[PDB]
């Protein structure tokens, strides 16, 4: 089972590739030697540079797709130190927001024995009793319990919770200086900024498994950059988050919220263009929901143009503002989920 | 056989609901059983006719106004067999319906077999014409006119009943004006879109789709209820394959430009929807909002845990398309299985 969805993996790649049947064979002949031998195989780099692309290809729930082909794959394979582990993650950080202009990083380590990583997403903001964001909650009573103790407010950067094979689970805390943030403000509601709301600039991913032709790498943690609504819908106004609906209301002057009013609504799309427009003065990188969508088309016409299909999940496609105004609403998609993709953990 | 199967399954469930005793079901079973075999099918009870018809409402899994499939005024019209009392029980429809803008979840049910036949896809909706009018009522409105029909030619010209009796050519009947009420669309805080013409029918009545009711399968069965703001708002007045109405309605709110990273795209659909739901309040005329639908959903929800029945949905159609993160229906799934009784599109 396992060489039958490598070679799937490696016919794909490789006619893509426009490769020779010739080498195609060769490879598959290496492969299903050391699975003989070992009992798993080892991807070629540019197996795995081409396969963590094409992942990002098949993630059904992904808008941005447009920039697949743009991903820095990084080869952390052979990490196995607490430093280099440690240093990896930093660069990994470092290289990605690159002075606000961010650039779509994965940095891919070894499919066994390797180093574990506990976040959410290598950057979040803490989730305590009083305030935080309620859905880091869990993470956040592991870091207290191992040690770790916050400013207590309303963003804590968490520190990096891992753990190394054979070692207990240890966790690392990034200089503030390290990490991007956001404060938000509105131009037209000046008591907006009152209300002290900031975001990180990077959303790295760090609690997904990246599977290549069979292969599963349970620690790649990768980024890209923000949307809007991903901020100012769900992580500033979703209930169970931050749920500010109610304060940022007062912020726009909105004497009712009556649903009557619309005001509700009215507050998200000024929260939205607050957000949007806080980013562009702080110089980092975000695309706006319609936008996203518009881009996502390009990518549907890129990959009818090289005869490859397009899957993807429609209620995740579709944005939480103005959903009717992007092409993507509209019709439906197929959720076929191929290989090489991102999945859940267990 | 198989017709008796569903008539059953249906029968079970309904009497099991209104607990009556397993005789009463069993006489009953009989008597349909016995039926099928002498004529082919079965008829329906009139208490099963109403009761049914409520199932079905209650089954409507892309529909979010479920709380109210109690209230279902049901009328049983399969005797209608001539044309003139056809037309009379469905102005009644509209009439009834309508109520004076005291809007009325109603449905007329007229005969399985050998009935009358309705072409439109809502008892009202306006004309769809080549440089105007609505594009979705295009194969409609062809079919109004091949027949005779002739409107004003405007963007807002309400449709004829097309009908069609046994053995009878298809016609056209034209409701009178004062039968069908209408809401002129315009903004408190921006007197331009007034300017526009704008407005839209206060009653919904879907004339497309087929009822079945334990293997029984009614074709012309119209039904209504009334509006959800964004149907209008959102919908009909802003799909670029519908009215197409963003650019001037923008214009009308007097947004400077519609550049994405303006948001004014979406500050004009808000206050498209603001306009549109006090333009019926003013008119007197029922409507809800998005986001009042969906908490009357959660009661829905609630009533039903409360009888020992499980909810069913479609997702998608559920979640509105504005603010729909402020609908508690957004933050989790939804089983699409489809029960009978229920309603369907005609293949
Ligand atoms: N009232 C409407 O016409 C309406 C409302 C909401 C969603 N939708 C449609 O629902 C579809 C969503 O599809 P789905 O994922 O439920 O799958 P599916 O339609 O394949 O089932 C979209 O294609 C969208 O256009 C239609
Ligand atoms: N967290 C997100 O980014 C996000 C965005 C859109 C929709 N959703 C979720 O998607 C689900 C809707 O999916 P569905 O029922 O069409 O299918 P399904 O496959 O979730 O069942 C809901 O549970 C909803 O909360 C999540
Ligand atoms: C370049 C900018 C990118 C943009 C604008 C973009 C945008 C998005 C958005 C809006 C979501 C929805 C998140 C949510 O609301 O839950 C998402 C999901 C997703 N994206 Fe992208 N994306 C980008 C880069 C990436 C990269 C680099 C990868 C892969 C290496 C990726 C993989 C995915 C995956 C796996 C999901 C689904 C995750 C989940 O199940 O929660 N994206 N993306
Ligand atoms: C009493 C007020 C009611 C409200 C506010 C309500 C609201 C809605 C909404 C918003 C939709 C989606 C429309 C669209 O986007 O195309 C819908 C669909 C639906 N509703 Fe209701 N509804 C009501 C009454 C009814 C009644 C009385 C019935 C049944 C006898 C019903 C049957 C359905 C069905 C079958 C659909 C799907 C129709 C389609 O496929 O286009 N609704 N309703
Ligand atoms: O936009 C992509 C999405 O559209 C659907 C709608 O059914 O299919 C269309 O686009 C496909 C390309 O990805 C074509 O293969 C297909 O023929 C066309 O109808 C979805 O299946 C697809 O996910
Ligand atoms: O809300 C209905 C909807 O919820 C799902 C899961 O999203 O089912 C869960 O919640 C129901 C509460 O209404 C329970 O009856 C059900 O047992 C539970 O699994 C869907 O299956 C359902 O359509």
């Amino acid at each position: 089972h396992l060489f039958k969805e490598a070679q799937a993996f490696i016919e794909n790649m490789y006619k893509e590739c426009h490769y020779e049947t010739q080498i195609i064979n060769k490879r598959l002949h290496d492969i299903e030697l050391e699975i003989k031998e070992t009992g798993t195989y080892t991807h070629t780099e540019e197996e795995l540079i081409y396969g963590a692309k094409m992942a990002w290809r098949n993630s059904n729930r992904c808008i941005g797709r447009l920039f697949w082909d743009s991903l820095n794959v990084i080869d952390a394979r052979d990490v196995t130190d607490e430093a280099s582990f440690l240093s990896s993650i930093t660069y990994h950080i470092t290289q990605a927001t690159n002075e606000g202009k961010l650039k779509p990083y994965i940095t891919i380590y070894a499919p066994k024995d390797g180093p574990k990583i506990f976040n959410n997403q290598l950057i979040r903001y803490a989730g305590y009793d009083n305030c935080g964001d309620p859905a880091e909650k869990e993470v956040t009573r592991l870091a207290n319990h191992l040690g770790w103790k916050g400013k207590g407010t309303n963003f804590d950067v968490l520190p990096l919770i891992y753990q190394l094979p054979n070692e207990s689970v240890k966790f690392y805390e990034y200089p503030t200086s390290l990490i991007k943030e956001v404060p938000i403000e509105h131009n037209h509601y000046p008591k907006l900024r009152k209300l002290n709301l900031k975001w990180y600039a990077v959303p790295i991913i760090s609690n997904m498994d990246l599977k290549i032709g069979g292969i599963v790498y349970p620690t790649a943690p990768f980024n890209g950059w923000y949307m809007v609504t991903e901020i100012g819908v769900r992580n500033f106004i979703d209930d169970y988050r931050y749920n500010l609906l109610e304060k940022v209301a007062d912020a726009f002057e909105f004497d009712t919220l009556k649903n009557n009013s619309f005001n509700k609504d009215r507050a998200l799309v000024e929260l939205n263009y607050a957000v949007y427009h806080s980013f562009k003065k702080e110089g980092v990188s975000i695309v706006d929901h319609l936008t996203a969508a518009k881009q996502f088309e390009l990518f549907e016409r890129n990959e009818a143009q090289q005869g490859r299909q397009v899957t993807g999940k429609w209620s995740w496609l579709a944005p939480p503002l103005s959903p009717t105004l992007t092409s993507n609403y509209h019709h439906g998609y197929d959720n076929t989920v191929k290989d090489p993709n991102f999945f859940y953990k267990k």
